[PDB]
């Protein structure tokens, strides 16, 4: 009456631990099937991990507050990454002020000078990256940049920029990021290595608000952003703000795009893409707001299904303080409560045919899409990520046609902490079109 079933362990130290990181979408169906059970416990190292996977259930992970259950203990990792006292590792009704904060930068009001000002970036990476009539792309690396140019270009302000250029931006997240390892969630030179990225950025930051003051972009908003006692934001507060922000959108956004383009480029699937050009096609150079968000419902099927089927983020996952029910079983206080959009998102009740890519398929159980959560902890960043691939695909296979070198579409690679297409496999050859 009390917890959901466990699954078979042979050896206990080991916790699943391989069994997961060798494949862990197969390895969850298999727990599923035979299990005769879409909630179900494993064990990672004798700490018991309670996966919310059938769909249905959905609302129970994501309702209930952080109180009931808390994302921080599981999140400690990013504590280096994005500051001690942001996000996660602050409390958690100050946590709520800088997520509004943020919010309160992607509002639908800053996206006016967005579009262009990604479409404008993307030409300049193309026009000067992608040279010649025939191609060369890694296309996971070359999206990777697109992305983390546009998005800086879209929020990093003219002085910002010319101080912080977007290609080596990346090169401290990018240093950064080398701190996160797996196994970490369960269970230093690159504290102080990551650190030293750290007081890099935020040391520039700050020699960027002396030349402001003796004298609007994300940092500008995040500065006058005032709390609920009326303190204002530290130094490193703010960096950090601005690190989560661009962490967070660029490997997701990244993977989402290159995952997109992969799927209309192949000829299986290219109905798909005559219907994104019949979209696309009486438009102009000139792309307005109007014309990402309210003329792009295909093409944002297309960048949905794309994350339905290789969703970045396979787990996320809270710590149980009180106890909770799901579906007849309950999951009891000091479990780690999980739940996986990759799992989720194959459900076959739900997503019939989970691994065909079919931007017209609509979910049947309703929530069952959770490739940007849900609940309480909806994403933020969705709306902006959604509007900087859709125009990147625009603009890509408008004056572009594709043409992936393999037979069929690229292998997730499950070996990383938010995962895309297999890196070696991303190579296509573009070729201009007038
Ligand atoms: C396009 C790819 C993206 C995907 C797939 C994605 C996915 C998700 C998912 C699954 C969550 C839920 C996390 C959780 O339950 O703890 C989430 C939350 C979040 N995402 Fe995203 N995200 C994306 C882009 C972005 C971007 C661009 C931003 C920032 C601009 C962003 C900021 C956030 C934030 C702040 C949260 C936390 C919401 C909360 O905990 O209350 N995401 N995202
Ligand atoms: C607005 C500030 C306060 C703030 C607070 C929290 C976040 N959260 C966050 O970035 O979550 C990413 C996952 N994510 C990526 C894309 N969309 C979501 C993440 C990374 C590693 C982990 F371990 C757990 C979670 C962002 C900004």
């Amino acid at each position: 009456k009390k917890t959901p079933p466990v699954y078979p362990v042979t050896v206990p130290f080991l916790g699943h631990i391989v069994q997961f990181g060798k494949n862990p979408l197969e390895f969850m169906q298999r727990c599923k099937r035979d299990l005769k059970s879409g909630v179900f416990t494993i064990s990672i190292g004798g700490q018991r991990v309670t996966i919310v996977g059938d769909p249905h259930e959905h609302s129970r992970f994501f309702s209930p507050r952080n109180e009931i259950l808390s994302p921080r203990e599981v999140y400690t990792i990013m504590t280096p990454v994005f500051g001690e006292g942001v996000a996660y590792a602050a409390p958690y009704p100050r946590m709520r002020e800088q997520l509004n904060f943020l919010a309160e930068e992607l509002t639908i009001a800053k996206f006016q000078n967005f579009v262009p000002a990604i479409q404008h970036e993307v030409r300049k990476f193309m026009a000067e990256n992608w040279k010649e009539d025939e191609g060369v792309i890694n296309l996971l690396e070359d999206c990777g940049a697109m992305i983390i140019n546009t998005a800086c270009q879209c929020l990093f302000g003219e002085d910002l920029r010319k101080r912080l250029n977007a290609r080596h931006f990346a090169q401290l997240l990018s240093k950064m990021e080398s701190s996160l390892i797996p196994a970490a969630v369960f269970m230093l030179p690159q504290s102080a290595r990551c650190r030293e990225a750290r007081a890099e950025l935020q040391k520039i930051l700050g020699e960027i608000i002396v030349a402001r003051e003796k004298e609007s972009d994300l940092l500008g908003g995040l500065l006058k952003a005032v709390y609920r006692d009326g303190t204002r934001m530290s130094l490193h507060e703010v960096c950090g703000m601005i690190v989560a922000a661009m962490f967070a959108g660029q490997h997701t956004s990244t993977i989402t795009t290159s995952w997109s383009m992969l799927h209309l480029m192949h000829p299986k699937n290219k109905k798909w893409l005559d219907k994104l050009h019949k979209e696309i096609d009486e438009f102009p150079a000139q792309l307005n707001y109007d014309n990402v968000m309210d003329e792009m419902p295909f093409a944002e099927r297309c960048v949905r299904e794309s994350i339905r089927r290789d969703p970045p983020l396979l787990m996320v996952m809270r710590m149980v303080k009180a106890e909770v029910k799901v579906g007849s079983y309950v999951v009891p206080k000091g479990d780690i409560i999980a739940c996986s959009p990759l799992l989720s998102h194959h459900d076959e009740e739900a997503f019939p045919n989970p691994r065909l890519w079919d931007p017209e398929r609509d979910e049947k159980v309703d929530g069952a899409f959770i490739g940007f959560g849900a609940g309480v902890h909806k994403c933020i960043g969705q709306k902006f990520a959604l509007l900087q691939v859709k125009t990147i695909l625009a603009t890509a296979f408008r004056e572009y046609d594709f043409q992936l070198l393999r037979d069929e579409v690229p292998d997730p690679d499950y070996h990383t902490m938010v995962v895309g297409p297999t890196l070696n496999q991303c190579l296509v050859k573009y070729t201009r079109k007038k």
